[PDB]
């Protein structure tokens, strides 16, 4: 079967939250599969796909660490402003959910930031079942 | 049918150049198709591509916005030094032709950067006409 | 035929390494392939892959250049901390060598970075001979 998702969500909004940030640049996505609000992605897609997350550069500090499925810690999109890291591929489970934490240290300041998340797929695994 | 095109320019020139900067590193290429110097891009190809630009770092100032095609602004290869910005997927139209804007203050210095353009076909439509 | 290779490696070693930096993420890599201890990639792909390095910023100076295959200098994981530099496309040959040079000065720092270290097979070529 070919299952042709696709999935990319742009942020652009003029000024200042109430809150957590939603996204309005649909730029292709048919299912929505992943909310970006909580961060709550549902693969179903079980082939390789390719990845790519925008990083805001905060030399001010604190620690970002994306959570992977599977194992907890595993720092995928990783930025130091049994555990591996990686950029290009993508070791996700069918059905598995990945979650952002961003708590590292309390005595911080408040700030906004803004977020691009593009992600498309590149190759649908087919069958490869053998007996 | 299969079009089978890839494209790849780059630029390793000595030293000081007279004007405008070509480039002698055809690195695949078969039929030229855009051309660098006025960045004038004809895509065929039809499907969807693999982009990559490379960004200049230029700290100094200057806002930089490569025009997109069909709905002008639309900055897809964007460094601030109807409208959205992408940078991973590709709605280009055929035929349709790219420019690279670059004036935004008069108020500059004299600089001349160095850029690698590559892009290479990953999927050409099959088709996909039902009735 | 159908190729099906994946390569990508990841470091997370805990501190002060006595050397050369190997890998014990082994993310998907099912024949090994390169070596990126010593360096030593051997190709029998055969293919045109999308391969990323990760580049450690090094803001201190010293100039990284990976050598490439067929007619050495080409710094394709190219950092200034006949010969082109690219990043997206390979013109390498089939069972050739790519090797890091890591030597471009004597009176500098002791450092020691970690690095990832991605490349993923895209396009398998399907025999393409005519007559």
């Amino acid at each position: 079967p070919v299952p042709q998702v696709a999935f990319s969500a742009a942020l652009s909004l003029p000024r200042s939250e109430p809150g957590t940030v939603p996204f309005d640049r649909v730029l292709l996505n048919d299912g929505g599969y992943y909310d970006p609000e909580t961060g709550v992605f549902t693969a179903p897609l079980a082939g390789r796909y390719l990845l790519s997350a925008v990083l805001t550069g905060h030399r001010h500090e604190k620690v970002e660490a994306v959570l992977s499925r599977s194992n907890q810690g595993v720092a995928r999109v990783d930025s130091g402003g049994t555990l591996g890291v990686f950029s290009l591929i993508l070791p996700l489970q069918a059905g598995d959910t990945v979650c952002v934490d961003l708590v590292m240290g309390q005595l911080a300041h408040s700030e906004e930031p803004l977020t691009i998340f593009s992600g498309a797929l590149l190759y649908g695994d087919p069958e490869l079942e053998h007996a």
